[PDB]
């Protein structure tokens, strides 16, 4: 999985252990090994929702499977609660997109996942 | 919709009302409600096009529908004109990708849009 | 092609000619013209892989075709070797996602690529 979290909160409001705790959460929810999870954090960014600059997170989640309709309800419940607890965002200020990827469309260790 | 605008123009060159006006432009071109529109702006970024550092915008537009082939000509015309008027970019320096999403692949308010 | 390279390496460690060389590498690997290749470099960024902050690149490659299973094998070998040589990244610290786009989902010069 490859996760991007962008927020207009300042970098100092995203605790240093954010990536590591989000990696655990997704490892568990998506049944994926921790060494196959990358997290990007972009804090202090210009972001608006409804043209408002109130605190918000816009999140992208890519994974080779583990993203069925019912999985995504669970990932969303968990990620949203996690952003409430660690970022103090309201439940309605956490916007997530999922991308369900084929193994021919990911490259790792010098070749694609399908050709590993 | 969830829109990302990256530019090598400086942040001072992307006016403060940019996100507001883009939000209005998309609400109207897409017939989507203002409160379901997120805009990220990343200015002052390293970007090349044909390896040139001339001013350019690379834009991503995600939405659940409202992105048919025909819709996208309209969105492209309006977004490009808009970048011309507010960022002074040439018509041929505005690069846009559209991502037409299923509602099981979007998380908002703690669950998927499909489960709302 | 529209390529995003994010890394936790500092900006001063990603050479000024990075985007030139990557533009040539992709024009050649994908048989795409240089003037239809955009590259965004985001360095200095928070990124973890396996929760580790060791040097890493997370790369997104969008293109209208030129992304078959076979093509992606070659793109991956090339970009990975290129990251090793210019960024001193280990072979297993280059994570790439490919997005194979329809021409109705790409806006350029004020209309879709499909309608050009
Ligand atoms: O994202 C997946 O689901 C995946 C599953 C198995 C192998 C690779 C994978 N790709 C992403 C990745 C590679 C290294 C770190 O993140
Ligand atoms: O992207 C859409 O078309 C959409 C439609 C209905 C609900 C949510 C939606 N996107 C996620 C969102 C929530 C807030 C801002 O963006
Ligand atoms: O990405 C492609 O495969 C492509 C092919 C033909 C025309 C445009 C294209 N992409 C959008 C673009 C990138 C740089 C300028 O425009
Ligand atoms: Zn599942
Ligand atoms: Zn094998
Ligand atoms: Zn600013
Ligand atoms: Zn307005
Ligand atoms: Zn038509
Ligand atoms: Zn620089
Ligand atoms: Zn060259």
């Amino acid at each position: 999985p490859m996760v991007r979290v962008a927020t207009n909160l300042p970098d100092k409001d995203v605790p240093a252990n954010f990536e590591e705790r989000l990696t655990d959460l997704l490892a568990e929810s998506m049944n994926k090994p921790r060494n196959r999870i990358a997290i990007e954090v972009l804090a202090g960014q210009r972001i608006t929702h409804g043209a408002s600059r109130n605190p918000v997170a816009v999140i992208k989640v890519e994974s080779i499977g583990a993203l069925s309709a019912d999985d995504n309800i669970r990932h969303t419940q968990k990620i949203t609660q996690f952003c409430q607890d660690t970022l103090k965002l309201p439940k309605d200020k956490v916007i997530i997109t999922y991308f369900d990827l084929q193994p021919i469309h990911v490259g790792f260790n010098g070749t694609t996942v399908a050709a590993a």
